[PDB]
């Protein structure tokens, strides 16, 4: 503390001190010698060391964090943590803050495809009762971590809606309207539905028809035009 180092404290540092400043060939093969002859001169040492980076292997380690996960969606449960994560995300990109967030959500991320959830679970457990809120950035970045891409996240949303073009569409437009709206990204999820369409064929006509059948706060008369229009110039 104000003291000498143990034996195994004190290799500890140096191995660090190696690994830290990182580096060179020659060095390297001179070093790893020096750090072999201390491992092996006495029989006190590799236990412990072994064991100290087994639970800590290096600075970037998460080790813990699925069972800081488990703890954590035992006691506030999923919705609790979906929550924190969607509301504690800092709106600062430079927050010194977002790395522990990234942690903690990426964590529970991983919990739950280990349990074998779906798509669906993952949309219901970040569900706050207003459609347009799936497409809020930081909804829709901790969904994305869950399904691996916009295009998973895009279809669960989707299919969390019924499969409905015309909530879906409703949905991110309100969402375009939104203060903090990440417009590129909701472009992409309409230029989606609009792609699901085309790759099935349909015509425009056809997906007029569509919007029109499937009619939560729906489409206006131009709103319906507008986005045929858009299928009819762009998706063939």
């Amino acid at each position: 503390w104000p003291f000498g180092p143990s034996a195994v404290e004190a290799l500890i540092e140096t191995i660090d001190r190696h690994g830290r400043v990182s580096l060179n060939d020659e060095a390297k093969m001179k070093k790893v010698v020096r750090t072999w002859k201390k491992l092996i001169e006495r029989d006190d040492l590799i236990g412990e060391i072994g064991k100290h980076y087994f639970e800590a292997p290096g600075p970037l380690h998460d080790t813990y964090d699925e069972a800081l996960a488990t703890r954590l969606v035992t006691t506030y449960s999923d919705r609790g943590v979906a929550r924190a994560i969607l509301h504690t995300r800092p709106s600062d990109p430079l927050s010194k803050k977002a790395g522990q967030a990234h942690r903690l959500e990426e964590a529970v991320a991983s919990l739950w495809k280990g349990r074998g959830y779906t798509s669906d679970n993952v949309v219901s457990s970040i569900a706050t009762g207003h459609d347009v809120d799936f497409f809020a950035p930081t909804a829709f970045t901790f969904l994305v971590k869950c399904v691996e891409s916009e295009d998973d996240a895009n279809n669960a949303i989707f299919e969390y809606f019924g499969s409905n073009p015309s909530r879906y569409f409703s949905a991110v437009l309100h969402a375009m309207e939104k203060p903090d709206a990440d417009s590129r990204v909701l472009e992409s999820s309409k230029k989606w539905m609009f792609q699901c369409y085309a790759q099935k064929q349909f015509p425009t006509p056809v997906f007029e028809r569509t919007l029109a059948a499937y009619q939560y706060e729906k489409l206006s008369l131009s709103q319906i035009e507008e986005l045929v229009e858009e299928y009819s110039r762009i998706y063939s």
